[PDB]
């Protein structure tokens, strides 16, 4: 199974769904059908019924639909080692995005048992929090067990970062992913975006109000932006596929990461 068809099928491009017709025909001895009978993306394909499918792929519609209901009923396992690359690339896209976006003095990574920076080139304190820090970085951690109900009160300079380190509810100072609403009251919604500072270099066209770069000031994004960005939303929708959500401190804002370019 190629990997994006390990994604749930709503995550899947219309090049995926021509990958899925291809591995389908092979897997099952199917009659060979051209790459765009279901010319769509994932999101689309889940809306035919059973007979559009009968129509579209006489030969083969039915069992193609049964497949794509097995699967929607069985999701298949993700790799991993995989996802926790992709897990790890979106901590540090968000971490660096909101650090640049709000000059926090201080981070305070709570449920870091290993003492390692997700954002090591940032200009910020950084102090980290664990229940049980690995014994090998402990002389750098703090042991504590955070709880709402006890450190409410702490913490209130700069940000919090709780990656994966699910308390009882989290303050309002804070960058979240948690795997899968009372705990995240103090927080909004992470909405999906990708920023880089890195420069532009030119050797299909992106459009997308969420690519936050130099070179969409102008909506002629280049083509390393472009590349990194795909790359980029491929982790997330594994991420989000997976079952993780991402929230945030209320005042996050993707302008002040647009602030970041200047006219010089
Ligand atoms: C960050 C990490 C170390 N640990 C990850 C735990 C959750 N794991 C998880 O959600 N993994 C996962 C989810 C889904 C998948 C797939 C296969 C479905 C994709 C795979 C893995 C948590 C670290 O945080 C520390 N910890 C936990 C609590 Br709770 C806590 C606390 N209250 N105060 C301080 N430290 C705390 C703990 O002591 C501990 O250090
Ligand atoms: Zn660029």
């Amino acid at each position: 199974l190629p990997a994006h068809l390990r994604l749930q099928p709503i995550y899947w491009s219309r090049d995926d769904v021509a990958q899925w017709l291809k591995w389908a025909e092979n897997e099952f001895s199917l009659r060979p059908i051209d790459s765009n009978t279901f010319e769509m993306n994932g999101k689309a394909l889940l809306l035919l019924t059973k007979e559009d499918f009968r129509y579209r792929s006489p030969h083969s519609g039915d069992e193609l639909y049964e497949l794509l209901q097995h699967i929607l009923a069985q999701p298949a396992a993700g790799d991993e080692l995989k996802i926790n690359a992709a897990c790890r690339k979106v901590q540090h896209m968000v971490v660096k995005a909101a650090l640049l976006a709000d000059k926090f003095p201080v981070l305070h990574d709570i449920g870091n048992p290993k003492a390692i920076k997700c954002v090591p080139q940032a200009d910020v304190e950084w102090k980290f929090y664990d229940a049980q820090p690995c014994s090998d970085k402990a002389y750098k951690i703090e042991e504590l067990f955070y709880s709402y109900a006890t450190h409410s009160d702490k913490f209130t300079d700069g940000v919090c970062l709780f990656w994966n380190c699910n308390v009882d509810r989290y303050p309002a100072n804070s960058i979240v992913c948690r795997f899968d609403k009372s705990a995240f009251v103090n927080l909004k919604q992470l909405p999906f975006f990708y920023y880089s500072d890195s420069p532009c270099e030119s050797h299909v066209p992106l459009k997308s109000a969420t690519c936050i770069t130099r070179c969409n000031l102008g909506g002629a994004v280049c083509r390393h932006h472009a590349n990194e960005y795909r790359l980029y939303l491929d982790a997330y929708n594994m991420m989000i596929s997976a079952g993780f959500s991402l929230w945030v401190y209320k005042q996050f804002d993707t302008y002040n990461l647009w602030n970041t370019f200047t006219r010089l």
